[PDB]
């Protein structure tokens, strides 16, 4: 709803004059050719509330590779997920026949290991012996499912966002001179995944700054300053926005030249 997701890494760097500075900026999000299989690993798992005060229990999970997995041998074919869950975004859990051992607070949990996104939804399941009392209600914090004993139950969990169901990237380097605030940061470089570099600085610094473009393929956009003068003191920032993930990734370096 705003600058929605950021991964910020801040560091302090103090190096001697004349030494070479290496500001590491590497991320799986910075690998341009994104593997539709391994750079898109999602997982959904349904957990059941534990005992009085500890240790929730995992019931079933499934990765975007497929083939859902049940942990208890009693629930091997009575707890079912949609095999197409990651195609249409329907992560609902189906119980063939609920018993009183299924009562409790369920959570439907989503994890995007590549985008670092977590989602969780709570549904409480109540077992009644009078089938006329079956109902669902209240969403004041969560919805409650009153299910007749022995009957099948479908606990709904939907998320049709594109990140869960299935583009040139640019990495920017900024610098803040001592005394300058954050919003007055001057651009230093634009690094394109295909190798292009756009220089902004004054040639008094531009001579000693360099990057290794051959390492862009593995998502490495690190900065290198060779002959460290005191004029290099400042706050260096490496920022990237990943459109598919909706994610800002930012690395901050407080550089100091002794």
């Amino acid at each position: 709803a705003a600058a929605s997701s950021s991964l910020v890494s801040e560091s302090v760097v103090s190096l001697a004059a004349g030494t070479q500075a290496v500001l590491r900026c590497q991320s799986p999000r910075m690998v341009w050719t994104q593997d539709r299989l391994h750079d898109r690993q999602r997982v959904v798992h349904w957990d059941l509330s534990g005992g009085p005060g500890s240790q929730r229990r995992r019931l079933v999970d499934m990765y975007s590779a497929g083939e859902q997995r049940v942990y208890e041998p009693r629930d091997r074919d009575r707890l079912l997920l949609s095999p197409s869950a990651f195609h249409d975004g329907n992560f609902s859990l189906l119980i063939r026949a609920v018993d009183r051992g299924d009562e409790g607070v369920y959570t439907c949990n989503l994890h995007h290991h590549y985008c670092h996104l977590d989602e969780s939804l709570a549904v409480r399941l109540e077992v009644t012996e009078d089938p006329l009392l079956s109902r669902a209600y209240w969403d004041g914090e969560k919805e409650v499912l009153v299910v007749a004993h022995g009957a099948p139950a479908l606990m709904t969990c939907i998320n049709r966002a594109h990140v869960w169901t299935d583009a040139q990237q640019v990495v920017h380097w900024d610098r803040q001179l001592p005394g300058v605030s954050h919003d007055r940061a001057d651009r230093l470089l634009d690094l394109y995944a295909s190798g292009e570099r756009r220089a902004y600085g004054p040639p008094f610094l531009r001579d000693r700054v360099s990057v290794n473009t051959n390492a862009f393929a593995r998502g490495d956009f690190s900065l290198r300053i060779d002959e460290l003068e005191r004029a290099d003191e400042g706050i260096y920032s490496c920022h990237l926005h990943h459109h598919y993930c909706g994610l800002h990734e930012r690395r901050v370096f407080h550089l100091q030249v002794t």
